[PDB]
């Protein structure tokens, strides 16, 4: 529970002395802002995109426009948003602007560094990456979301914070001002937003459905939902934006693990798109509208689509992932 | 942590069957939504406002446009909110607009029903107010933040949900709308907003200061700040937006109460007005005298100029319990 003003940003964590100034911007201005210097870069485990995978610290680019994007690989809101990302690095990186993409892992799978780099690869990200898994930075920026953006100036100072996705053009004006501020009459090509299509839903899909046990807000099947393996059945009626349980599983804290050849999940959903995050080897079976797919799994566990469809709508869903896959999450677009 | 699209809802709790389709919403849409029955008032421990204070059920209110808004009284945002409430109800009741004041307490004083009608009063709350005092409505309707605002069609369905302060004519030509649905070329006054200014600040305003061991969140004092009594000292600097103590303090989950006569809060803020949520009887001293009594409530403490980074202290006497400082 919180009080809040409209368009404020709600910070994680607490204050320290480094980002203790950070609440003096509000969430996505439309103008710059001045809310302290950027606070550093700790505990970053490991760094892609950098000469020798070695760390950046935040001072070394002072002169420079920094750009600070929270992302995770499997987080498909993240990877609606990080094609702009590329996009102002491509069009800006001759021009000022330095982008960090500080990779805090949403799962326990995104942890590990190569899973990280076959995620940014197939993003087309060649921005330098801090592996941030063990949320310091995440922590220290007092961030809450993924996606989020924190803009700092030439000077170090954070001008603009921005948490969730969506509203691309309002941050790359600001970073475009920003370079202008850093190198006065500094040339920039057209606004990357040109040819960067804005996919971002309406903001009421259905929320992200959990189905770790100490993060499941929509599991709709009734009776408790605890750690250890059990057998579950759909109840009579599933509530809409909910799942339900059928088979053999085993829950734990990541996730709920296929544990039997007759395991399925129903989903009541209100989105156009759908993904599961899975990991593990083997099959899934999905059925929507008396229409089956077969999806083969493995390698990094990360999003597979289930749905492509036509249209914002609520539909029903389920899913047959063979034994011994773990299903982390449905994500929505 | 969470994923998140700009413009969605934040819904706390979990999913149920009678709120399932809450997150059809996104928050406060400019148009109408369309996201479910509304959820029961349920668990309501008492009400004002109504014959005889008895409950109010949302089934009864079917063919009017009814207005949820969580409030507590203490709650700044709220204070600022509810006169747009307020003037809504006055301009609205006889059109069809229902209006109910959720009064889910921040904290343990705003669960005396004493302590809401005074609250109540002082803001000119004349509609029904149900008491949520163990957070089952906040629970049902999957509430995050005062203030929140549910607004319902004459049929029973929310149609819009507004999370925190603000937008009050996006929220109002909605109500407008809903009231011509619910009787099609019914006439209505100019909108209350007309002669109801806007007073919300901008949203970069020093996070509401708690006192309270669980809540604390910008204690830059650095040493243990967990329950029982103890002495303090300002440290040697103060970060921005922070607050430090000194003398002697007894620190519960409720907030910090002052025990010494030499106790002290220090605070770096950045805002334009400064208020401190104090209980007991005694006398608070800001650095001017201001005498402490009766309901447990909001004191401005601070009337500014403008917006700004500035620094207060504050000398409670001994026995009063300091509960938070908010911002405007």
């Amino acid at each position: 529970t919180g009080t809040e003003i409209r368009e404020q940003l709600n910070l994680g964590g607490i204050v320290n002395a480094q980002n203790a100034q950070l609440s003096n911007c509000s969430d996505g201005a439309a103008q710059l802002e001045s809310c302290g210097t950027a606070p550093d870069l700790k505990g970053i485990t490991g760094w892609l995109n950098t000469p020798g995978n070695k760390p950046i610290d935040l001072k070394s680019l002072r002169g420079k426009v920094v750009l600070i994007d929270f992302w995770a690989y499997s987080c498909i809101n993240c990877q609606r948003a990080i094609p702009h990302v590329v996009g102002w690095y491509q069009a800006y990186k001759d021009s000022g602007l330095a982008v960090i993409g500080v990779h805090t892992p949403e799962y326990a799978f995104e942890k590990v560094p190569g899973n990280v780099a076959k995620g940014a690869a197939n993003l087309g990200i060649s921005y330098p990456i801090a592996l941030d898994n063990n949320y310091a930075t995440w922590t220290n920026y007092r961030n809450r979301y993924w996606p989020a953006e924190y803009l700092i100036d030439a000077t170090g100072t954070v001008r603009h914070i921005k948490f969730g996705e969506g509203d691309y053009n309002v941050t790359e004006t600001l970073v475009r001002q920003l370079l202008n501020d850093a190198k006065p009459g500094v040339k920039l090509p057209q606004p990357s937003s040109t040819t960067t299509p804005d996919l971002t839903p309406r903001a009421a899909l259905t929320p992200e459905t959990y189905f770790g046990v100490g993060k499941v807000v929509n599991y709709g099947g009734g009776g408790a939902y605890d750690e250890g393996s059990a057998v579950f059945d759909y109840p009579p009626s599933l509530a809409a934006n909910s799942f339900a349980l059928r088979g053999r599983w085993a829950l734990d804290y990541q996730g709920a693990t296929s544990d039997g050849n007759d395991a399925a999940i129903k989903l009541n959903y209100h989105a156009k798109d759908v993904y599961i995050v899975v990991g593990g080897t083997g099959t899934l079976t999905v059925v929507r509208d008396g229409k089956p797919a077969t999806l083969p799994i493995s390698g990094p566990p990360t999003t597979h689509q289930v749905v492509a469809g036509y249209r914002l709508a609520s539909e029903t869903l389920e899913v047959r992932p063979s034994k011994g896959l773990q299903v982390f999450s449905f994500t929505y677009g």
